[PDB]
């Protein structure tokens, strides 16, 4: 079966989440689980997919940085990607992937991440948006610009952050199931962001 | 005589698109189809031609890219080409056609395909229009830039997606003439769009 | 001595338009037919000269990019020159006069061509108008920009179009004769459309 | 466990900044020290998290710069860590905290400082603000762009900074101690003003 | 004593400007006539000396260019220099009084101008302005960004260009010192255009 | 010991201004120079300094400029710098000097002089400001942005100017305490522009 089967999260609205992380190795066919997503974007999510992405540091001085990880989310799923060091040729589906012009493609604060996965990877997203900008510009509040995930999510939801700062606070010790349910939780919230700022 | 004789599909309103694809060799003459573009263009189309590029995905960085298929699309006209790696002398046409003032080309989130295709093509669209943007300004919509090429047809024609959201939901799994009905549907969605854009 | 004595086009409002074609070896006189434009320029044009451009596209992909002819178009002419590849120093006067200050460069559709001639050829244009973006300005009509010719003085000046839509509607059945025509024609409009907007 | 037992600095608002300056070696552990400042900033700062960083010159013309210090302040701490010649491993802490997205970083005067920690070490904080632009716009007061840390607290706060001016105004014959509150009053300082601009 | 030696003009509003040439070789010193341009300009000119360029074309294929000749001038004065290829130290001092931030440097269409300058000469103009381009602004009048030198002066002090008109329309057939005339002309209406955009 | 003991000269209101000129060579110590400007600065100063700098040019086209006068000032002093070439490691406490973000340092017409120094000697103005621009945006006047040092104070401060329009406008034959004299004059003037604006 290829059906998101990891632990599932409950949210603040009653709603819960999915899993499906991957340790990618260099023939594991992950275009499956990207259809999922796609399919759940266009049909629950509104054709939005918010994502993340997680670099390996490195040694142009930022060309050693490595995509270590990618998260997608839309209305029902989220995909953990935890990329080889290097790619291998089954990453080809991830290219393509991001390449589509079906979705847009929602993130938060990605400028530098995007120059990154074009010089350090050739992955181009055709389709983005950082977040922030349309966030405090709609709003004519250019504060938003320059907010992080969990505090984005504040001042667009008020949704109670309490949990997702309990396990932020104390990122160090927590386990990589806590790690998972704030990037599910995120993963979530980011989607409720866009939802608000372009159905409105 | 030179003639679209592919399948017909059609839209939400009893018209019918004329179809052909060509596997571009190194002695074809695809001449006669782009000329048959220009032409339908011109007489009945208020000079705008709707594309979309699609690459061939690669391994400095963005090198991997490879133009694989064009598509150009007119009121009563879609044209699909699939092209080879490395093109022919052939093309050249192709070249020169994008290259034109006569129309107007009008694209969906081709920021970064415009420049991969300048740069690894040489495939110069003198006149070309990321036509998003537009959307956003005269509609006075921020998120209409940022959509991909369902979505701004969505919001800016609310016309029945019905048949697009089913094939675009299962896409690995549609047939070659579900996916060509989905271009299809695409190309005329945005020749509407545009027809309604530049008008307003 | 020197005249446009080629074929000479009458315009839908009556005027006229001389013409010249000179097909530039590489060691031919282009000087004389320069004067004239910008003597028609200056006394009966007030400094508006109107262009286009034609490119050989050779297989940095754009280093292949020759010039092959230009288009300059006034009041009461239109100056053809076909150009050799390579050039010789016989041409060193259209450099000289496109990057004249004494006049502008009214161009349609030309950042693209600026880079190429800069670029490619070392031509440089020092006083150039990409005319779409003042006339979208201009008068409050954001779609300017981005039509190609016929479009913008369309949206314009609402002139007599049939003749030169029914002619690029077949462009590739068009003798170079009246492919003439149809430059001579949107050189025109194009003057008229630039002496409308420096008023505005 | 983890604690700041380097001195504390009363501000002039009765409250008291905890300091520790850590040297950092080839195989010091500093996560316990940046595990505890997001925790703080979470918990207790609104996951701001100001900053600034060392520059010694050395003799790309810049290639000479070498990060040798670098502070991260939220209300309650102030860390200092000072970074060793060779950047071993253990310095991957350091990078991946100045890239989170659990936090952001606020630094005043920063535009050269990131541009340079990105050509020098390939460090691109993610989420950063040069506040001194927000505070002008924010204020409309253009001119708050372009002050230093303390004519910048002067002209948003108003408070008393005599002791602060009495430190900066004999830079040079200050000691440690002296050169720790400096900083460490602007750490404080800066933390107060993104709390008083992110919701005005 | 140096001194402006050569012919004077009227000019259509009853004043005069006196001029001077040189051809530059090696051995000339030009500082006298600088000092002269520069207290004319400090003590009549309000600081704003109106200087134009000139190019000696050759086959970055625009390197080949050599800065042909400069022209500088004010109310009362004009200097010619016709450059050398190579230069020779006694070159420093033009690139000396460029630098200087006594007084604005104004010319028409310097875009490309200042680029070739710095790319092959290393002749940086400091404290340079494109008159047309404030002009515009100043104005409501978004095309006056793009005119040529003649208009520019037409359409923002409307007076008598027949003269200047007459010469520029027959340029070639017009001498050594017909050509000073049109330049010494050149400058007048320029300095009289910085002079309305002084004070608006 | 060190203080500024070379001429001292009146203002406009009566106060003065207190010089210093160091001829820099591989071991001159401008140490306690650096540091009293520091200070003038911090205590009486409004938490910047002016400057100035100027280059000797020498034959990338631009390598040739080597920084060879510093001009540095404040409320009560000129500190003026004449460095050698190549700089020695005494430059080590000039390159930390304009690191600090202690004080704002003001110029005019800086920009290209913000180039070069990074280009041609790696030195980095973080807190840096080109003066001319905030006063265009605050004094409402279009042109203040492209004046020089003399006419931007002319033209904020009305102020009298006979003074250095004298020594300005024969520059030729001023001698070296006299063109200290005008290097302090525009010193002073911009420090007062500095003031204004500040308020602004």
């Amino acid at each position: 079966s290829a059906s998101f089967d990891g632990p599932k999260f409950k949210m603040t609205d009653g709603s819960y989440v999915q899993t499906k992380t991957i340790d990618v190795g260099s023939s594991t066919d992950i275009s499956p689980y990207l259809s999922l997503i796609r399919e759940d974007s266009i049909l629950n999510g509104n054709r939005a997919v918010i994502f993340d992405v997680y670099w390996d540091v490195g040694f142009t001085k930022t060309s050693g940085w490595s995509l270590s990880s990618v998260k997608l989310s839309t209305r029902n799923l989220c995909l953990f990607l935890r990329l080889p060091k290097p790619f291998h040729d089954n990453l080809k589906d991830l290219y393509r992937f991001f390449a589509s012009k079906f979705v847009t493609f929602v993130g938060v604060q990605i400028e530098e991440d995007l120059d990154l996965l074009r010089e350090n990877h050739g992955l181009v997203i055709r389709n983005a948006i950082n977040v922030g900008k349309l966030a405090a510009e709609a709003r004519g509040t250019l504060v938003l610009e320059f907010l992080g995930t969990r505090e984005l999510a504040h001042r667009v939801l008020w949704s109670d952050l309490g949990q997702l700062d309990s396990i932020e606070a104390k990122w160090e010790k927590a386990g990589p199931e806590e790690q998972l349910e704030a990037a599910a939780i995120e993963g979530w919230l980011i989607v409720n962001v866009w939802d608000q700022l372009s159905d409105e």
